[PDB]
């Protein structure tokens, strides 16, 4: 297996981690894939990324 | 420290790794890559070690 899906998944279907207010920080506490890029919807979630290489790159 | 394998590599140099009538299943089974895209030179073959050296950053 190679790259696959990924933390960004359906925001309406996201399935909720924590509150609406959860942070990159607060969240990861949990252990679940932050995106606050959408409102009305709970930024902190569970994640769908699936691969075979490492876990950490650069997005700089 | 940080080294991956690749498949996008040259055929004339590909590392032949399993015949073209081979399957993905067949090709994968080995460890190695599988692109019938190309005719004339092998479908299945090993993949390619390449790593990233810094700089300054990290979008190098």
């Amino acid at each position: 297996e190679a790259q696959t899906e990924t933390c960004t998944v359906a925001p309406r279907e996201r399935q909720n981690c924590g509150f609406p207010g959860v942070t990159p920080s607060q969240c990861a506490n949990k252990g679940c894939c932050f995106d606050d890029t959408v409102r009305g919807v709970p930024w902190c979630f569970y994640p769908n990324t699936i691969d075979v290489p490492p876990e950490e790159e650069c997005e700089f």
